[PDB]
Formats: structure tokens, sequence, C-alpha cells
């Protein structure tokens, strides 16, 4: 010691303590939508935002001491750390999406509770193993996008006219959302046969994706 | 009589009569949907269903002397309870909402025969696995949904002026139902970024849900 | 009758003679297709057309002596007798739908064809194990298409104004079909709590096909 | 030096050397996509191209003496000599679709990398598995299609007024895109009957590819 209270954070009482003021806060933040809330009882809230903003710069800072180092190697408490620093930039400041940022804060319900860090942990566990696939899929993506650009974005710039649009566009194709009717047919009025583009392109990233979920299933 | 109702209640033909009333009742409120055929044998159908509910309700009655408790630990026979139960409540009562809701009791045709009841079971048996799953996707969307609400209500209020909209919209587009064309594109027009939300949400939504069934298969 | 034409039936040149003519005859029906080929050549192919079914009818005469009894509880051969006897359909104006149903004839390719029957049996063969869970839907399509015409046929008659009309607009959102800009969210605008009776119809209809293909995997 | 030129190729300096030319020239395409960027470079960079394409128009040539009757039984170069084939056009000939099609030697970038091998090579594997699949299904929508084609081309050629629209329609009804509102429902409007062509059609076309899927899973 070193500790003097270094035996507390560890303790099971005092971060439940942050849990139940997680889910609080999280509470708040809901009835924040309502504007009707927000004339009647914004009062109570600002300051219970705060409460609780102060409470977890207080935890985190706690947290750093007793892990020295060792705490930045802890990909949770750095999304902590991060989090609760991003909802301490002002909130009329500069740049209101940060306004709307500080509500990632909270994902700390998973972060503080093991079970869902545990999902968390088994989803991105499946992500090493498709790199590859992911590796290949982008670099498609990125040469049917630039092929489309140049065969359709002058003719249709909404789509096409330059290579995110491509992106975005094959992104939806890809997702299949009314993707003949919605993108295909019309550009088929001027360019007749974008069908041979299209219709090949979508049995590719169809036929990936399918065997991609079969590889992970497969033990 | 205790034990001569008993070996009433467990005939086959008791299960068969009141099972043939079922394909009965099914086949008239079928027919009930018909404005011609109603003027025509209108009453006829109104009593026979009064009929039928009656039979139904003397079921009920004579399987809960003999099981007492043991009627009302069976999730099957408690669900048939509440079925016909609710089928009890008059049309002018309250709302016409019950008056469809009855149509619920057809639900019996799969409580009455043993081939059914095995499916749903074996179909139910694979939820329990989930609520982790499950929980998690829930708090995400809670959280996007509270974001969405700020940065997309005030222009675009009938898709996300409120917290339900949120919601509503964001499982449409979770469903991928003409989320393109029909929302993202939209938004994009006042907040060009917007793709910075949807796409990502997209991501994350769509991958845990191929993580929900391969863990299924897995499991 | 049996040992005279015995002889030719189970030859080679029997068996390629019919199945090349189906390609042929395959090739044929995609030239009718076209108003260009059949102001030029129809009298060529109506005929070409007429000699085929005759050789296909004639064959099935054979093979029935030479099979006796054994023909007709075989299953492909029954295809093959069905669809030709179909292709047996006047040629002239008893009336007009029925002509369309000759193309089936190509089918003859899938019952020739040894690897094809192989994939085809295969496949049926996933569905006797799949048929409990089938009836349940019919069932519950059912129980909601009359739910559905009473709820909502009055101010959508398209939609939900006949049982038949719900059913099939019922189908239609389980395959995730512009389901929500196009079905419930003007459901919505008259009949705000439609989402009630559509996400859990969507939830259950999307459970149930899920869970179908696993018992396909285990199986 | 008619066979000794072996040892100067295939060293590992060479392999990886051709790699990091695609990469550039990659990033150099991307920034062919842009019309901004063309004003101030275009000249450099059309430069740029045709030293990319000699170059491996040179280690073509190279690679072919040292493996001679071999290198054209080899998948991944005949491809690299396809697609450098089609970048060796002129710049200012008859057809810009090859001029499009230039973009296609950013795939070099698989054939040469054995990570993308990997994947790429694994992949087509599953191919061969499928083909009695594929042809069957190819058989099943050149059936359905010649349908099609006489029943609604008339009333709806822009949809089924040829073959090939029918087939393009028909992928479209199978990817579930837009089908119902967009394609089905207006038939309908002339052709009341027309879901039992395509609710059946629906069925089968879905039976077959998660039945497949199935077998690439268990396999
Ligand atoms: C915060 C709880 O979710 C909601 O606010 C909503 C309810 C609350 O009921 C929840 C019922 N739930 C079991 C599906 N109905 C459901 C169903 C909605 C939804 O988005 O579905 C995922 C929304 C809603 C949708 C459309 C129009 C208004 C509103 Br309010
Ligand atoms: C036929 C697609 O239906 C699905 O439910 C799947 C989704 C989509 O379902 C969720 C809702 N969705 C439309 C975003 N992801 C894709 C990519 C799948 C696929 O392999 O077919 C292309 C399947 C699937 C998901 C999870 C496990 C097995 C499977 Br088979
Ligand atoms: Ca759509
Ligand atoms: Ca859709």
């Amino acid at each position: 010691m070193y500790l003097r209270i270094t035996n507390i954070v560890e303790s099971s009482f005092f971060t439940k303590f942050i849990i139940y003021l997680i889910v609080l806060n999280g509470i708040t933040m809901g009835l924040e939508t309502s504007k009707t809330f927000m004339q009647s009882f914004g009062v109570y809230t600002t300051l219970f935002n705060q409460i609780v903003i102060t409470i977890f710069t207080i935890e985190i800072i706690l947290r750093i001491y007793v892990h020295r180092i060792s705490f930045f190697k802890d990909p949770w408490s750095l999304f902590d750390f991060f989090v609760v620093a991003i909802s301490l930039v002002p909130t009329s400041s500069g740049f209101e999406i940060l306004r709307v940022l500080r509500v990632l804060r909270l994902f700390r319900l998973v972060t503080a509770v093991p079970q869902m860090r545990k999902i968390v942990s088994a989803l991105i566990s499946v992500i090493p193993g498709m790199l590859s696939v992911i590796a290949l899929m982008t670099l498609f993506f990125y040469i049917f996008a630039i092929m489309a650009t140049q065969l359709f974005g002058e003719r249709f710039p909404e789509w096409f006219g330059t290579l995110g649009e491509s992106f975005y566009t094959l992104f939806q194709v890809m997702t299949l959302d009314d993707w003949s009717n919605g993108i295909v047919r019309p550009l088929m009025e001027v360019y007749p046969y974008a069908y041979v583009f299209f219709i090949p392109f979508i049995f590719v990233v169809t036929f990936v994706m399918i065997n991609l979920v079969v590889a992970i299933i497969v033990d």
C-alpha cells in the first residue's frame, strides 16, 4: 500500500453502485428524448447528469491509481476512459455531435457487467477468422466501385458520380434493397446492358458471404 | 364421482369431439369473413360460436376438477384457459378488440394434438440460450434509438421524432426494409454524413444476427 | 405383348434419342417466344413440336408394356406420364391457358437424366421431416388472415379485404417485401397500433424459418 | 540466355516487387475516378499506367520461357495474362468498355498473393459441388421464363415482353426485390391469378437455395 482503498473498487458493492448509476443516467437520457420532460424537469436532470459525470470521472481516476500503467491495456477501461472523457467536453459547445456522443456511455452497462462483456467478447472473437474474406471483399468493392464510377457516373451522378457514391450504392445493391426497380432498371434505360455488370456482381458478393457463414459454422 | 368424471375427460371421443368442433369453428370463423354469407346465414354462425364456446367452456370446467392444481401447472392448459377465457367476454363489452382476439382459440388445434405440442416445445426450447444475445441487442437498440431521435427527429419527425419511432424505424432498417432508397438516402440530403450512423448500425445488427444462429447451430 | 418391343426401350438409342430431343424441344421452345421468329418460321416449329410429343407419347406406351404394373408406381415415369398427357392437350382453342402448361415438358430433362433425379429426390427427401412445421404455419397464417381481414379490410380492402387477400399480404410481409413503408406505415396512419400485429408476426414467422433450417441441419 | 534466365525471375525480391506495383496502380486508379485529380496529374498517371503494363508485360514474358507449357496450365497466370492483355489495347480505340476493363488488373493482387489465392481457390472448389444444382436452377428459370413471356408480355412488355426480360424479372423476384407491390400486384390488376405462378415460384427457388447451403454446411 500503495492501496488504501484498493480493496474497494475491487469490492462487489462499489461497482454495482456504478452499474446502478449507469442504468439511472441511461434512464435519464431516455426521458431527455421527451420535449415535455425537458420543459418540466430538465433542471433535475442536468445536474443529475453532472453528478453521474463527476462520480464517473472520479471512479476512473481511482481505477488508474490502483492499476498504474496496467489499466491501459484493458480495452474495456480504455473504452471507459474515452467514453467518459467524451461525456466531458461541454454540451452546448462547438459541435453538437459531441452532444450525442455522450450517450455512448450507456454502453458502460456492457463494460461493468461481465455477462455483456462476455457476449461482446464472443462476437468480436469470430472477427479474426473472417479478415481474409473481409480482405477479398473490400478489394472487390474497391475494384467494382471504380468500374461503376467510370461506366455510370456522368449520366447517373446521384448514384455513381464519385467513388464513395459507388461504394454506398453497391453496398445497397449488395444489401439487395430495391436493386432492380430502384437502380438497375433505370440504369438500363440508358445503358441496356448494365445487368451484365450488376447481375454478376450480385452473384459474387452473395456467393462468398454465404460460404463465409458456412466456414464460421463448420467447427 | 371423482373417478367417474376422470374417466369421462380422458376418453378418446371427448378429445376428438372438442377437436372436431375446433376444426368446425375455425371453418365458421373463416366463413364469418364473407359479408354476403353473414347476411344470409350470419345468425347460424353467431350462435354456433357460442354453442361451441360453451361446450369448450364445459371442457375447461371438467378438466380443472380432475386435475385441481395439476391443471394450473401445465403451461399449455393455462393458455387454453386464458384463450377460452378471453373468448368469454362480450362483443358489446369494452371495445371490438376481443372480438378479433377470440380467433386465438384456434391455437387449441395445436394445444390438443400431441404431435404439434412437441414441435412447439422443441421450438420454444431454442429460446432460453438467446436471452443473452437478446438482451445485448435490446440495449444497443435503446442507445441507438436515442441518438437517432436527437439527431433526426426535428427534420424527420415521422421516422425519428420519438424514441418509439426511432425504434420502429430501426427495426425496419434492421430488417433491411426499403432501408436505402427509402430512408438513408433521404436523411443524407439534409444530414450528408448520416451514412456514418446507419452503415455501421447495419453491420452490428447483421453480424450479431449471424452469430445468434451460429451459436444456435453450434450449441 | 412383352417380348418384341422390350428390346427397343431399355436400349441406349431409345433413352439417348428421347433425351437429346428434350434438349432439342427446349432449344425450340426458346424461339417460339420471339414473335419475330414466329412470323418467319412458326410453321416449322409448331410441327417440330408436334413430332416430339408424338415421339414422347408412343415412348410412354411401350415403357408401359415393358414395365407393366411397375410403371404407374414409379414417380419419374409417372411425372413424364403426367407431363406428356398434358402435352397431349388440344392445339386448337378449347381455351388458352393449358397451352402454356406444355413447357413443363422440359422437365423431362429432369426425369431422364440420373444426376438431376438424385438432386431432386435428395431435395424432396428433406420435405417429410419438415411437414409438422408447415402445418403449424398454415394454422398460424390462417389464424392471422382471419384476424387481419377483420382488423384492416374496412379501410384497406386491397391488402386485407378478403381472407385470401390478407393471406397474400401476409405471405409478402413474411418474405419481408416492402413490408414497412409499403404496408404497415400506412396502416399505422389510421390504426397506430398495427405494429402490434406485424412486428410480432414477423418475429414469429422468422423464428420458425430459422428453426426450420436447423431441423434440416441435424437431419 | 534462352534457358538460364529463370534465376533472375522467381526470386523473393521479384514476386513481392510486382505486388508493390499493383498497390500503387490500385491507388493511382482510384485517383482516375476523380475528375478534379485528372486535371493536375492525368498525364503523370497516364504515363504511369503503361509503364506498369509494360513491366507486367515484361514480367509475363520472362515467366513463360521459364515455365513454358506449364505457364498456360497455371490458372492464376492465365488470368495474369489476359488481364494484362486487356490492358494492352490502345488508349483511344473504338470500344471504351475495354478502357474500363483495365482496372480488372487490380485483381492480380488475388493471383499473386497465396493467402488471397487461398480464399479464392477455396471458394471456387465449392462450385463443382453445386453444378448439378445450378444446371437445375437454370433449367427451372428457363422454363418459367418461357411461361412468363407467353403469359404476361403482351400487356406487360417492359417486364415480360421477351425471354431475357422475363429472366431478369424472374431473377428479380427470386432476390425477392420489390416483388409484390413492385411486380406481382400490378400484374394482378390485369391477371388476377398471377400469384399462382409467383408464390409457388418463390417457394421453389427459396427451397433449392436453402437446401443447397445445408449440403455445403454438412460437407
Ligand atoms: C421504448 C419501447 O419501444 C417503443 O417505444 C415502441 C413500442 C412499445 O411496445 C413494444 C412492443 N414490443 C414487444 C415489440 N411499440 C413498438 C413495437 C415499437 C417498435 O419499434 O418495435 C420494435 C415502438 C413504436 C412503433 C411505431 C409507432 C410508434 C411506436 Br411508440
Ligand atoms: C436467406 C437469408 O436469410 C437469413 O436469415 C440470413 C441472414 C440475414 O438474416 C437477418 C435479417 N437480414 C435480412 C439482415 N444473413 C445471411 C448472409 C445469411 C445467408 O447465408 O444467406 C445469404 C442468412 C443466415 C444468417 C445466420 C445464419 C445462417 C444463415 Br443461412
Ligand atoms: Ca423496396
Ligand atoms: Ca423490401
